[PDB]
């Protein structure tokens, strides 16, 4: 009794939320992107959920016989097995791009254009579409919904169990796991002062004759290069002969590190900012610290106040004005981005896919969260003859409908685009 007006609350939200994606994307010249037009396909087909599949589904927990009749619930019956499939389809439409989007840049050979996204976002509801042929073919009643024609059917049913859900699921996820393990590094700090200092894997001597290996080891009281050689051999334990491995380097660096923070936590005006700081912004101090020392460092008052009293934009604004700022602009701008930030974005490539990936991950989850589950209440009936209730039945294919109500709150999440234009339509 309480859950009539509870379940059209949520279709009231989707009629709108996914009607608000819709015209964000024709609004805004910013969200005219090609692999924007898959989620425009994705929130169409989440829209026919809200208006048509939604308020129809209300009516039979209301009033237990249709108020329907043979031509609005046959097509019913169509709208929920056709959207149902075409959400499945934009999603694996979505990832076979961003698959292909990761692997070649250059698709300036007509691939990330119009004239090949409409063409596979219309060929998608083509192989939907086709949900409305067995929908009128007998040829080949019970209290559930209106009666899919095929319900007493349960080879027919498996199969296309299969074929629409664990078919794609399966490619779907395969395809992911590639996409995934593409733009999966995320740095760290050996990592990060790799890109700053860089990786000497055989003894340099310099102009004023000093002895740097690996992440710029200085080899410390080495007048000629045989006694920087011999304390080299020392700390590795073996004879280098001046050449040492990327392994080594690093954990003769991992050492450095520790002397690093050791020192850093030694400092009165260093111990309460680091203490502060989180993970990746106590890197980012930590190459400050290698660059220019505990004491040089320590004699940056005011940012590290800021960085403390936590206002990055104010020690990122504050830092770019230093003299150090002046003399490396480069590392100094990829550590400030990183005390701005607290990401290794700075220590980063291909960020625009990154962050796309993150996006198209969040979508799959939550359609793989909504769907799993009344999906494997299907492989529960197919040999049961009806195990359980229609109290938890009529629940998972709610929960399905919730993906359409889900989704076009995903996109602001994790897309800097959609987040403005969605905060910016909202106040007018
Ligand atoms: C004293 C022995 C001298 C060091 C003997 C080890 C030789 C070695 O491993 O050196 C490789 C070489 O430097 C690659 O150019
Ligand atoms: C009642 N309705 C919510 C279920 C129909 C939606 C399905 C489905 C279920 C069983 C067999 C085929 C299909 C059509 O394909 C789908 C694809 C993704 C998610 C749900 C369905």
């Amino acid at each position: 009794m309480p859950l009539v007006v509870v379940l059209s609350t949520i279709c009231l939200v989707t009629v709108g939320l996914n009607l608000l994606v819709l015209y964000a994307v024709r609004s805004e010249r910013k969200l005219h992107t090609v692999g924007n037009l898959y989620i425009v396909s994705l929130s169409v087909a989440d829209l026919i959920v809200g208006a048509v599949v939604m308020p129809m589904n209300i009516l039979y927990l209301l009033m237990s016989k249709w108020s329907l009749g043979r031509p609005l619930c046959l097509f019913w019956l169509s709208m929920d097995y056709v959207a149902s499939t075409a959400s499945i389809f934009s999603v694996f439409i979505l990832c076979i791009d961003r698959y292909r989007s990761v692997q070649q840049p250059l698709r300036y050979l007509k691939y990330r254009t119009k004239t090949r996204a409409s063409a596979t976002i219309l060929g998608a509801w083509f192989l939907s579409f086709l949900w409305v042929i067995p929908i009128l073919g007998w040829n080949h009643r019970r209290e559930d919904k209106c009666e899919t024609d095929f319900y007493d059917v349960t080879w027919f049913k498996v199969m296309t169990a299969i074929i629409n859900f664990y078919l794609p699921t399966l490619l779907m996820l395969w395809f992911y796991a590639k996409i995934y393990k593409a733009v999966r590094q995320h740095c760290n700090i050996f990592e990060m002062l790799r890109i700053d200092e860089g990786l000497r894997l055989k003894i340099y001597k310099d102009t004023e004759g000093y002895y740097t290996i690996g992440i710029g080891h200085l080899l410390t009281k080495s007048p000629s290069l045989n006694a920087a050689k011999s304390e080299l051999d020392k700390a590795i334990g073996r004879n280098t002969n001046g050449v040492i491995t990327k392994d080594e380097a690093e954990k003769l660096f991992n050492q450095d590190v520790d002397a690093a923070v050791r020192g850093i936590l030694r400092n009165a005006k260093l111990k309460p900012v680091y203490d502060s700081l989180d993970a990746v912004r106590r890197a980012a101090l930590i190459n400050m610290v290698f660059q220019m020392g505990e004491t040089g460092v320590a004699g940056f008052t005011n940012s590290l106040r800021m960085l403390q009293q936590k206002r990055w934009d104010e020690a990122a604004v504050n830092l770019a004005k230093s003299r150090w700022y002046n003399q490396t602009p480069n590392r100094a701008k990829r550590v400030i981005t990183t005390f701005r930030t607290g990401t290794w974005d700075a220590y980063l490539h291909m960020n625009r896919e990154r962050k796309a990936a993150k996006q198209l991950g969040f979508i799959m989850a939550a359609f793989i969260l909504c769907w799993i589950p009344y999906f494997i209440f299907f492989m529960v009936i197919a040999f049961c003859k009806n195990c359980c209730n229609e109290h938890l039945h009529m629940f998972t294919i709610w929960l399905g409908y919730i993906n359409s109500t889900l989704n076009p709150l995903i996109y602001p999440l994790c897309n800097e685009n959609f987040k403005k234009t969605f905060k910016r339509i909202l106040h007018i």
